[PDB]
């Protein structure tokens, strides 16, 4: 429930680390 | 090449969709 | 305090609809 | 006008920088 909460939110920071990463290699690649 | 760029915003773009659902879900949850 | 949660999560919602919109304005932008 | 993408790609890498962290300080008050 609440436990199942904290899991989700878990879940979502690692989508988000791997959307940051790709977000910084279209950054790289716009800048060569 | 930019072609790539452009798709890879576009799965982003659908990934942090998916994220918002799944936040909106959770603040539903505590309500 | 859970209603404190509550309120930041509609904030941090806002908060990325702005980011994708502006990542839609960018999309645009490499496509012209 | 490339670098001007270029900035606002940097505006929102520290922008979700920010949600990141909001997130995990929530993940953090949950438990």
């Amino acid at each position: 429930r609440m436990k199942q909460i904290e899991d989700k939110l878990e879940e979502i920071l690692s989508k988000l680390y791997h959307i940051s990463n790709e977000l910084a290699r279209i950054k790289k690649l716009l800048g060569e």
